[PDB]
């Protein structure tokens, strides 16, 4: 799956101060993480605040994007079937290359035969984008290999898994589903795995959220890692200790908060779009703050130094 090779972003939602989306600082962040290295975008995700946007406008920021050239895995999250099935017609429509599938949400979730038919109707609305499945517990429900290989036996746009719930939920993907010669591959869902997955999982690429403020950093990270995954001694000493470094601020996207941490990362690095959220009252404490502008300033001053070592660290940069 070539729409699933790589570092994939995790677009965020610019609002102004109206707080109505920015399409075109949307697309301006899109082309230039593409030009950062990147493979493709996904919108719109949890990072785009798509609970706080109407389908209108994920969809307007979607065809914004595919018709400015950068490839587009489309996030089907919604409040029911038929509206995710809504964002998977569209995204074939306006022609963007890929569709992250969202479990179903506040109603059937923990139920399998739900979620079952929930998934087969997004999938169908999309025959010809590739598709990866999002599983989380966070849906209360868990997607396992007898499910997925339902799904795909009728749907063959189904070739991607995409994971969070933890590094041994991650294993089973790679031991019962994604391991064999198909085509079907395994995605990183979470920042903070990214040497798990890549060299103990055999992932295929990545969804990052933390890539959008530190691209040039988490790409480093998948190049190492890919490296590692290949046998590369010096690699895999050098990513686990870049990915050691990163830690912290990846594992904001773990938590509740992960789109005002890494808004708030972007105003530090310099884009001014990114500071007011759809819900004002939405803000980190001070002390929040606090915590960030010290990691962020603790990071970047740990990879000044690093980046420079000779070896893995300089062969495998961008």
């Amino acid at each position: 799956a070539k729409i699933f090779s790589g570092v994939i972003p995790a677009l965020m939602t610019p609002g102004r101060e109206d707080r109505t989306p920015d399409f075109d600082a949307l697309v301006r962040k899109g082309k230039a993480l593409i030009a950062d290295g990147m493979s493709a975008v996904v919108y719109c995700g949890s990072m785009g605040d798509w609970p706080l946007l109407t389908d209108a406008q994920r969809m307007e920021g979607v065809e914004r994007l595919v018709k400015a050239g950068v490839p587009v895995i489309v996030g089907t999250g919604a409040v029911n079937t038929a509206l995710a099935a809504a964002h998977a017609a569209h995204a074939q429509k306006v022609g963007a290359q890929g569709l992250m599938v969202i479990p179903r949400v506040l109603s059937r979730g923990p139920s399998i035969v739900a979620q079952k038919a929930h998934f087969k109707a997004i999938l169908a609305a999309a025959p010809d984008l590739p598709s990866v499945i999002y599983n989380s517990p966070y849906y209360g429900f868990a997607t396992r290999a007898d499910l997925f290989f339902a799904l795909r036996a009728e749907h063959p746009n189904l070739v991607g898994f995409k994971e969070f719930g933890g590094n041994a939920d991650m294993r089973y993907a790679a031991e019962h589903i994604t391991s064999r010669d198909d085509g079907v591959s395994l995605m990183i869902g979470v920042d903070t795995a990214v040497f798990h997955g890549f060299v103990n999982c055999g992932a295929t690429g990545a969804i990052t959220g933390i890539g959008n403020v530190l691209p040039k950093e988490v790409i480093h990270l998948c190049n190492l890692s890919r490296a590692a995954a290949a046998g590369d001694v010096d690699a895999r000493q050098r990513a686990q200790e870049l990915e050691q470094a990163l830690a912290v601020l990846s594992s904001f996207d773990e938590g509740p908060d992960l789109v005002l941490y890494f808004k708030h990362m972007m105003v530090l690095k310099g884009d001014k779009e990114y500071t007011l959220h759809f819900n004002e009252t939405d803000a980190l404490t001070e002390s929040q703050r606090g915590y960030v502008e010290a990691q962020f300033k603790l990071f970047n001053t740990w990879y000044a130094e690093w980046s420079k070592l000779p070896g893995a660290v300089e062969k495998y940069k961008a």
